[PDB]
């Protein structure tokens, strides 16, 4: 699993 | 932005 | 799975 | 915008 | 199954 | 723009 | 799954 | 700009 | 920005 | 999985 | 900007 | 894993 937050 | 993959 | 937001 | 894949 | 809006 | 593919 | 936002 | 790929 | 994978 | 931010 | 890759 | 900040 990933997350991104930009 | 933001982007998850599960 | 997978989700985008921006 | 926003976008899923499930 | 997938979904967009924009 | 945005684009998904699965 | 691949996503793109731009 | 983001992306993702799983 | 921050990310995480697991 | 990958991701970018940019 | 930022990357990850897992 | 990997991740870069720039």
């Amino acid at each position: 699993a990933m997350m991104a937050a930009a």
